[PDB]
């Protein structure tokens, strides 16, 4: 089997993608952030507490003829970024651009916190790390990739993130037409339950590369590139203006600025990020002080190829036995 499915911005900065995604039967449709960089589908539901619902599309599991409780199974995740959420949990019927896996852990959400309400445009995250990630206590559960992997023609998935525009996802199959060139794969360390691989380094604009070991993660659930502190400064270096504000919270530039380019290694191939790509606007509405795409990693305790990167390329996340990630230009 395969699925395909698009995947959209949720504004005009690229802030995240959604994908819909059916639940239950009949199918409630849902659109979910996917996340390389956790493991847990969970969703906004008839259950999320009131107060903390505000424009979200929500799973009634009670509608599903396919619901069932799991009994006794919680969840609690905490984000990178200091959001949360927590509930209890039903296997389902889930289907993503017509890859269908049943008995699927939907996490049904009674809490989220503030950040989560305030975005009308996600009703969940559907994760895509490693299973081990999971935070279903006390059954551990799989996410919808390794549920669906045996079943899939290849055990594959794809993440082509557009810039300012749709993309797709793609599991079981490799889309030869969706990219230039030829994809470069590369080795994964799975120890801490990412996708983690080790750039061969960076240039910046039309500099020289640098060669130079960088692990990361690639995150689709990660807006920025968050890289070394050297590497961010001999970033920013290159933009007239652009400052280090403790204040905003990283790196500004400004807004008449015209950004370098960021180039990363993968293997002996290069990916290239346009500089438009790391442009996230105005710091605060009307402000001439924008908000750089390329931020220190330091105190994060991990390098995160997060959506800036990912998007400027065609990335296989390969679940084959010895898992390893590709990367085409496209």
């Amino acid at each position: 089997s395969t699925g395909s499915a698009t995947t959209t911005p949720i504004d005009s900065l690229d802030d995240a993608y959604i994908t819909p995604v059916q639940i239950g039967t009949p199918a409630q449709t849902l659109n979910l952030d996917f996340d390389t960089g956790s493991s847990d589908l969970w969703v906004f539901s008839s259950e999320t507490t009131a107060s903390e619902v505000d424009g979200q599309t929500i799973y009634t599991p009670s509608k599903s003829t396919t619901a069932k409780l799991l009994s006794g199974a919680t969840w609690s995740i905490s984000y990178g970024d200091g959001s949360s959420s927590s509930g209890d949990v039903y296997t389902d019927t889930v289907s993503v651009g017509g890859l269908t896996v049943t008995g699927q852990a939907v996490e049904s959400a009674k809490k989220v916190s503030s950040s989560f309400t305030e975005d009308s445009t996600i009703d969940g995250l559907l994760g895509l790390a490693f299973s081990t990630l999971n935070t279903v206590s006390p059954t551990q559960q799989k996410t919808f990739f390794d549920n669906a992997k045996a079943s899939l023609d290849s055990p594959v998935f794809t993440a082509d993130l557009g810039y300012h525009a749709p993309g797709t996802y793609n599991f079981g199959f490799i889309d030869t037409t969706a990219y230039t060139g030829s994809i470069t794969y590369t080795a994964v360390s799975t120890k801490q339950g990412f996708w983690e691989w080790t750039s061969t380094g960076y240039a910046v604009g039309s500099g020289t590369f640098k060669s130079t070991s960088i692990d990361g993660i690639a995150d689709t659930g990660t807006t920025l590139l968050y890289l070394p502190a050297t590497v961010v400064s001999a970033y920013w270096a290159q933009v007239s203006g652009a400052k280090s504000s403790s204040s905003v919270g990283g790196y500004v530039f400004p807004c008449s600025a015209t950004l370098p380019s960021f180039t990363f290694g993968v293997g002996s191939a290069r990916i290239v990020i346009p500089g438009d790509y790391i442009d996230f606007g105005p710091i605060s509405t009307g402000s001439s002080s924008c908000f750089g795409g390329i931020q220190s990693s330091a105190g994060i305790g991990i390098n995160i190829f997060g959506d800036v990167a990912l998007k400027a390329a065609f990335v296989v996340f390969n679940g084959a036995t010895t898992p390893t990630l590709g990367f085409a230009s496209k």
